């Protein structure tokens, strides 16, 4: 009943019936597995899977939908993990004794090479779904203690010491997913939350007066034609906004869609991850705060 947090990848390249995944190989275990590894201290699972890649395949890569969670039993308890879809971008494999082999394999063989049932699991979602998607993130802007007694949400209301901590480690979080530019609702803890990742991208934080909390209630409708005009845009846009925004666009996004998401919440820090194929949404994958398990 204690959990050991874990994650990793089928990492992928093109040659869905065309494309190449890892298959890797453990002396230790002589298992053939999935990338993966356990989270260290600090770390979110899409920042543990990228790493995780990247120390057992050599390759570094941007990660898109993810593709669910498995769980065994192991002597400290439970070991969980969270998959993703990720592209490779580069990188090669050099054997030694963690991982020794690397095969890439057609989705059909890698599926007969593939031990574990849960691994199956894993690629048979993998397939169910188009891989080469682009990224939509939005982000609910980090803890800003409480709101002022006054009409209004407060404007100028600054991120506190704990939303400035999310800031900064929402920037390995968003680089995960490969994430180019940067929009934030008017108001300034929305600004601050994106302002490391700013710094980071060496870029500028476009202003959104349209996706304020005051401004979708005054008009939903506008609200929701600017998120698809931004998400039109080519790039993975990072888009930083408030509660009352976020839970009723990405309903109404995934009703329109027929998207399910598999998990669901609206925490101060957290992160959607919202995947494109051709402008069809294809998953919506929530995210808990950087600070939170
Ligand atoms: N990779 C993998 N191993 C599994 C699964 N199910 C399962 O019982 N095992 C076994 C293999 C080992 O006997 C045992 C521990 O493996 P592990 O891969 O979870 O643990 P680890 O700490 O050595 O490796 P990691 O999490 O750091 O990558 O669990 C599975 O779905 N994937
Ligand atoms: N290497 C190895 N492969 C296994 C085990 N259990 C298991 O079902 N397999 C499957 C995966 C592959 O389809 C096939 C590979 O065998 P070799 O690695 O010995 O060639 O056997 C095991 O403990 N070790
Ligand atoms: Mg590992």
């Amino acid at each position: 009943k204690h959990t050991v947090r874990a994650a990793g990848a089928v990492l992928w390249r093109d040659a869905p019936a065309t494309v190449e995944v890892a298959v890797i190989h453990r002396p230790r275990y002589d298992d053939w597995s999935l990338p993966k590894g356990k989270l260290d201290q600090g770390e979110t699972e899409p920042v543990a899977a990228a790493r995780e890649i990247h120390e057992e395949t050599g390759h570094t890569a941007v990660l898109g939908r993810r593709l669910g969670r498995v769980t065994y039993p192991i002597p400290q308890g439970t070991k969980r993990v969270w998959y993703w879809a990720a592209k490779s971008t580069g990188g090669d494999f050099s054997p030694n004794d963690e991982v020794d082999k690397l095969v890439w394999l057609p989705v059909d063989a890698a599926m007969d090479q593939l031990q574990y049932p849960d691994d199956r699991k894993v690629l048979r979602r993998f397939v169910k779904r188009p891989v080469d998607t682009k990224t939509v993130l939005v982000v609910r802007h980090g803890t800003a203690g409480r709101r002022s007694r006054y009409k209004g949400d407060d404007r100028k209301r600054p991120l506190d010491k704990r939303g400035r901590a999310q800031a900064e480690a929402l920037v390995a979080q968003l680089m995960a997913f490969g994430a180019t530019t940067l929009y934030a609702a008017d108001r300034v803890r929305c600004h601050q939350t994106i302002e490391p990742l700013a710094q980071e991208l060496d870029q500028l934080i476009h202003n959104e007066p349209l996706l304020t909390e005051e401004a979708y209630a005054a008009d939903h409708k506008a609200a929701r034609k600017r998120l698809l005009e931004i998400a039109g845009r080519p790039g993975n846009p990072v888009i930083c906004t408030q509660g009352k925004v976020i839970p009723g666009l990405i309903e109404w996004w995934c009703e329109r869609a027929k998207v399910r998401p598999e998990t669901t919440g609206n925490r101060k820090g957290s992160t959607w991850v919202l995947s494109l194929s051709d402008g069809e949404l294809v998953g919506a994958d929530y995210l808990s705060p950087p600070d939170e398990k």
